[PDB]
């Protein structure tokens, strides 16, 4: 069964875990993590399943392996956040474009984005 | 007759689903239905025979599409919904913000409209 | 004076409608205009000989929030007097109201720095359900 | 140093407008804009000569969730005093606050990976009807 | 004054085509616009700089019958002979004349109770076959 | 009781106008509304304080061959007076009278088997050459 | 040989049989009648065929079965008017729609209407 | 050259026909002829390099299409024809008042044309 | 005075583009326009409410050759200096200027004997590869 | 009798201007006109009475390349002397000489087979800038 | 190879040998003459090819026999310009419709252009 | 990163192309690249999702399309290659006067765009 992995999940002035789909024929923040994630060099471990949950809303369900579910939750600002099945709830606004693609996912990323000038200073 | 809300509850994650596609006289598409199969008509008849839409304002700013389904039709969506027999004769679909302003712009004037079918995703059995 | 909230319940599905169209100055094309669903009438309105909209109705759309904005307006005599003589909701209108912009509605008027270029109203029938609707 | 929210009740219809400029690196479609009213103001705001808003004025956008995204500021104290003298609500404005984008704007926000390429403050006047929609 | 016909022998085809668009009050979006072939032309009509057809050019829609409207006008002295020296016709033009609308055309000035928002005039050359078509 | 057809000659161009407007249940694309010119009036028509049309003036629509439909109506003796008085064509009311729709008018009639949903009658003035036009 | 079922078959003031056609991908006064039709209850024995008679024209063509045919000479009000192969001509307006559906015929039926207010009265 | 009218008498009920198809820069469908078969041209060759179209206006409210039709196109159309050879090389079909109305606002603009066959109906052979 | 020559150089891509649209008297439709890339800006032009850009500027198309026309334009203080502010290229807009269009350009203007029908601002922002394309 | 070329250099912005307007039989899409910007004139060339300028002024197209053609003409005294009189560059027309059309419009005139069915010269007036642009 | 047949085989004055393609789905000056070409009653011996050159122009390649060689060679005004493999280029404007049809050439012929009324003047 | 543009020496006659198709939201073709035989991606898979345009004013008249071609297209396209191997992952071409002047009033607003093979001609082969 599939677990909601939250908003709470995301805490401002931290880096960012984004997940990043590009549509056949789309960011989302995914994690804020304490340092960045890096696999070693040449190196998926998690699947991900767009699908509708609404006339205009879409949902990401996600397995993530034994390996990268440690990895996940050592990084992590929240504590242990991730679990096996998950998934994230879009609003109408980034369903969008997953509904006009049919869900067809032509590639997925994950990628680390940094914090800005204030970004030790929002922590406080 | 009175005219029932096509819910979301309708759409129910990890199984196929009928997408309804709008043209204005610019392209809407709206998970209409999960389905437990794909949808076939009898040969070379058509959807539009069956189904009838009108889109209407509610409001300053949003707007709804109204539908009347006749009979062989309701029975077979019924058949193939996932959700508990969810279709009525007279029913409304809301629109979201952005697509009742293009339904607004457009003057509610539909050029063409139609129900795909689209294939499940890799997740989707283990969803169910 | 007091600027009363012309509201969403003064549209009725199954009626025709009244559009006020709005032409933004800037934008990318003749394709962009924002069409405002005004009020559902029983009989399209027809003005006066060489008369406009514009000759009855002052608009001012003025911001509300972050990402929305209102549209004031003020409404002459004659304009006030057949809208409430057309109107499906009993005699909604008053000299002083104003109309809640959502936020998809509101970005065009924000991104013109609310500057209106032009103005003008279109009467909209009803689909092949609409009397069906009304009831 | 804690960050308060600017919101909405500080955008006062009728009066003029400050309006917040941001385009970011990207992630956005070609003639998708954001503009924000920030603050209502009972006159306009001048910098004095030759002095670029980023000396006074930092900004950091940073998702708040999977979906929203907030701008956080840090005002420096000339700006903010200022800003409180104009302001048309009650001196709203602090050192360090952030605003809300809107589920739009977050998208755009979150698309361009909260990557801002410029910013900036602008004076946008007020309507025909702006001294009536006051009172 | 004697309101004198425009007659449908006055449009030649073979020839280039001076088209009036009429622009009536209401209506459903910018699409609506009704087209009328006015006369046919050696050469288009140019007009002089600054100068626009309903600078020299009144016209007054009226009712003929109970699906029928006729189109007046009161053409400027300027205009009636320019119009005179093109016309494939001879000299067809008056000062005072009206132009018979068929049922179709008329049902547009009728649903607008006969308002005019605006009109121009457009010129429209001829098609593959046209010089053949004259002979 | 044999009805009388209300011919076009009725409607002189130049003269205010009383306009006929029907709307149909149905049977009628979105955009469409019957407008038809009634009569040609040297002045206004004003009903007495708190009169619907329907207490003086009666409607039938009914088919009058695979094609065509007519409007039948009765008027009662204050309009029959009322409008004899204002017409410009000389007393041509009767108490039992028809109009023909066109073709394309009987279509929509035929389509919306006949049902009226409601009725009235309008005034609508004359155009800038009105005046004129009468001579 | 298909006869002209003429207009004169219409007479203003009494209810009408109404000819009601959907287009695959249409209203016809069909015959005033003295009384409206009632077939017995859970009960075609008329043939339509739509045929272009010109650039913008198409007519109907009949075939009625001899019961149908007595029936409707029965209750028609102008005087046994119905023949077994008859035609109707439409006109432009109403041509219209059979050409834009390429005379394809999704259903057919034929509907009474009743007379409105002044009926009685225009019959005399 | 002289341009003769395609007439009506060119449609005979009964029988399959070609329909003109036109798209203004909407749409006019137009009973083009009576055919005693349908119309195929040779392997991968198109219409419109045998057939020219003009629309023109005719008056202030009636517009006329005016067609140059390629010996091929006439021989072949005339065999086919239900009617006695109607064909000529220069011709003209008048366009209703709704079918003007569109010309007209389009400036005469056509996007596209197409000669289309169409099958008889139930009667068809009966009616012949 | 000098009209001096607002040159190619002025349009970087990369950057919104400041737009000018010209309707020309005369013509085929409402599609015909004439659309000009004029300036490229940081920020899309906005103008003080109420203000078009009739307001600020005047054109005047001549001849330059047999097949070439110049658009020649005396530009209002305020709309100057914003567009100096705004503009990318370092402040290139002088009170009088020219630009050259060519001959596929001219062609529409010459067949319009140079008479403007109506002109104004639209802003276009900048593709997916356009922060890219600046460096 | 050798043809000279009319260079670009005898049409000056600012000054009124004399526009030959050629239009052939056919080889042309339907609403494609050529019309060349001839001579800048300091005023109005005016014809004496009934006087077709095919009297004073000869034209012949002709191809000077695979791609290019150029308009041949002779020019009786008469009007030489005026257009040299009326001309705004010093005396620039001979009894002979030649035009070179553009790319464009050689593809017309060599699509048309050079076959012209007739040609006008016509005088265009000068803008609201035309007076400041001269200087 | 295939050779250039240049500009300079266009004499202003002279009557015009017309190249005319008609595309699937354009005139083009191709030899002035000194009188006009006329093979004998009922009687192709040259091939054109159309082929892209540019992002907007094309090149006609032509492929001429010795018989029609040197009919053309006997009748130009120019002195002797045409070999057996030749082409000409066209500019943009002309390339247009070449280029829309996908090169697909449904018919080409030669023809007679004669000279206008100041033509014998022109040649001096 | 630095946009090269693709010129016309990229164009060889006698040989295949491949056809620029742009539809503007009117439609351009434009020979993009002569190959040595057709171009034909994996099972059901996409153009454009391999490659990405903006076209862009490149002064007061004319316009330029940028593109960004992806590693896939790039190796495929320049082994395809008549000329030799011209494709860079960040290019431009120069649309025409007519081509620029189309771009401009659909404010460079690009509705679909595709690559297509276009056989040679009759003498193609000797021509090379
Ligand atoms: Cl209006
Ligand atoms: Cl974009
Ligand atoms: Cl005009
Ligand atoms: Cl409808
Ligand atoms: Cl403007
Ligand atoms: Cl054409």
């Amino acid at each position: 069964s599939y677990v909601e992995l939250k908003d709470k999940v995301i805490v401002p002035g931290w880096p960012t875990l984004m997940l990043e789909i590009d549509f056949v024929g789309l960011n989302i923040p995914f994690l804020s993590v304490k340092e960045p994630l890096q696999l070693p060099r040449e190196k998926d471990y998690f699947t991900i399943d767009v699908e509708p949950a609404g006339h205009s809303l879409v949902n990401i369900y996600f397995q993530i392996d034994d390996f990268l579910l440690l990895t996940l939750n050592s990084l992590s600002v929240y504590k242990d956040p991730i679990r096996k099945y998950m998934f994230l709830r879009l609003n109408k606004e980034q369903s969008k474009w997953a509904i006009n693609a049919a869900f067809n996912v032509f590639s997925y990323r994950l990628r680390n984005i940094g914090v800005g000038p204030l970004g030790p200073d929002i922590r406080s």
